């Protein structure tokens, strides 16, 4: 089967939209080359569809099966409940794309106007419906880039395929309590969303440590979604159905399965006919958790197939990590040709082919990398970086084009104890909020396929509770952080490492000065930049924030919100 067929409509903009970077002295003081930086837009959706379009073949074995039995077994000891509306609507993103039926999430999160009449009236069609196909919009992903020669032409947009905010809501309700129980008891540890970024370091290193003599690989499966068969889909469902659950969720998951999980036709922005889905919607609450459970399956029968010795797998989504006991050069070269030969039968064929590493530090996972540094008294501490390049893009976008989500605050919480993070992003965003004397409000970003609300006057205490005090002391970065930071900052024609700690030491002094706060953002945050350096001390507010919703799976274009 083709993961879609196409009429030939085109795939339309919902409002205009920039290629650009615009010429602006806040964002120009970030970085110069303007001109590096893009934005993508449904004038390349043709080209993305085209590469996301293939046919599937699937072949299961006894490797296939003896997991899934394993994990069906495992599903069966979870027991997961409704939520009610109420529940379901408060997790609605406060911008969530607005309903064709006269409200949007203004009105879902107040419980107002035409909304929960709606949301109920959809509720009672998926329990009494089992069959018709769900009406599906298709839409150009508008994401901003730096351009790479080197991998030759800018990128073309993602796709993004959704069910209208009613039904969304309704997913919620069927759904929701199991995206929060099933991939931990299905997948234990392997499980990639439960762990802070701090977490995954230390998964990572505990696993490569626990090898005689460790090999590891990142697997990049072919536009994943594509991949994903009915089958895979459905099941999805009888794994969801192993759970113990009331009936009433059992009939709208079976229905939300048949009739939007599994494929449905695609509308443009202008409700013209586009397209029918066979494969994963990329838009929907399970497209996170079916990712992981499925690409999960999929990778530990190929490590059964191939004979991969000792698996330790980290999956998040349709990322995965996997490290193993080495068997030799040779011999693992052909593990993972016949690893990759599984996938390929069970329908996750490659992309780049994997390749063996034997050092933790060139294991990617979720485009991250494990670094060191030193902390104070000079003990040595691990944490995750990437390159900066795409951050620092958005960055300069977001400084003069504000969006609904702030990709830079979600860097800077993700990132903290980072170089670029600390010298660069948090010394640019500090002054700007300052600029703007909007340094007291709540902004929202996205992380981990879900989107949250931060004060960034409380940055200090949600990264001592994340990374830890010794983040606001880190120093002695790696020569690879240094030249890699260095090399992203000429690229994007912005300024030197060295400008930008004068920079903050002013930017500290201007939030000390404002007291309160913003004062503490100031000598936590900025203590790096000044010679002689303050003793800082446990934060109280570290402890009293609730980050106990933070990091689980999350939803297919991020559609769930935390606060």
């Amino acid at each position: 089967s083709m993961s879609y067929s196409w009429t030939g409509a085109l795939i339309t903009p919902c409002s205009p939209e920039e290629e650009k970077l615009p010429i602006n002295p806040l964002s120009n003081s970030l970085l110069r080359y303007h001109n590096k930086v893009y934005c993508t837009t449904s004038k390349s959706a043709s080209q993305r569809a085209k590469k996301v379009t293939f046919d599937r073949t699937q072949v299961l074995d006894a490797h296939y099966d003896s997991v899934l039995k394993d994990i069906k077994l495992a599903a069966s000891k979870v027991s997961a409940r409704l939520l009610t509306l109420e529940e379901a609507c408060q997790l609605t993103p406060p911008h969530s794309a607005r309903s064709k039926y006269g409200f949007g999430a203004k009105e879902v999160r107040s419980l107002s106007g035409r909304a929960v009449n709606h949301i109920k009236s959809v509720w009672k069609d998926l329990l009494e419906d089992p069959q018709t196909p769900i009406p599906t919009t298709i839409m150009a992903k508008n994401e901003v880039f730096c351009v790479d020669p080197a991998k030759g032409g800018k990128k073309p947009a993602r796709l993004i395929v959704y069910p209208d905010l009613g039904v969304r809501v309704c997913e919620k309700m069927a759904l929701y309590d199991i995206t929060q129980k099933l991939p931990q008891a299905v997948m234990g540890a392997s499980y990639g969303f439960q762990y802070s970024p701090a977490q995954r370091v230390e998964y990572l290193l505990k696993a490569w440590a626990e090898k005689k003599d460790p090999m590891g690989f990142s697997y990049d499966t072919r536009c994943f979604d594509s991949t994903v068969t009915e089958r895979d889909i459905r099941t999805e469902e009888s794994i969801y159905q192993a759970c113990s659950l009331p009936e009433e969720a059992r009939t709208a998951i079976h229905s939300l399965t048949e009739r939007l999980y599994v494929g449905g036709p695609m509308f443009n922005s202008k409700g013209q006919t586009c397209g029918y889905r066979r494969c994963r919607a990329s838009g929907v609450l399970t497209t996170s958790m079916g990712n992981t459970i499925t690409c999960y399956v999929k990778a530990l029968a190929a490590c059964k197939a191939a004979g991969i010795v000792a698996p330790t797998m980290l999956v998040c989504g349709d990322d995965l990590v996997v490290i193993s006991e080495s068997q030799g050069t040779e011999e693992d070269e052909r593990n993972l040709r016949a690893f990759t030969e599984a996938m390929t039968r069970y329908s996750a064929p490659p992309g780049d082919p994997p390749r063996p590493e034997y050092d933790l530090e060139l294991i990617t996972s979720c485009s991250s990398n494990v670094s060191v540094a030193l902390g104070p008294r000079g003990r040595r501490r691990y944490y995750l970086t990437r390159d900066p390049t795409t951050p620092l893009a958005r960055a300069a976008w977001e400084t003069v084009r504000h969006s609904p989500i702030n990709s830079w605050l979600g860097n800077i919480i993700q990132y903290a104890p980072t170089i670029w993070v600390r010298m660069v992003l948090m010394t640019h965003f500090f002054s700007i909020l300052m600029v703007q004397d909007t340094l007291d409000q709540n902004l929202n970003f996205e992380m981990y396929g879900s989107v949250y609300s931060v004060n960034p006057l409380d940055l200090p205490a949600i990264i001592e509770r994340l990374h830890g005090l010794d983040a606001f002391s880190m120093h002695t970065y790696s020569h690879h952080e240094l030249t890699r930071v260095a090399s992203a900052l000429r690229k994007l024609g912005a300024p030197p490492l060295r400008v930008w700690k004068s920079r903050a030491r002013a930017v500290r002094a201007s939030l000390i000065s404002r007291g309160g706060k913003a004062a503490v953002c100031g000598r936590y945050l900025f203590n790096w930049a000044v010679k002689t350096k303050l003793k800082l001390t446990p934060l109280p507010e570290a402890r009293l924030l609730d980050l106990s919703s933070w990091f689980t799976v999350g939803a297919g274009g991020g559609d769930i919100f935390h606060s």
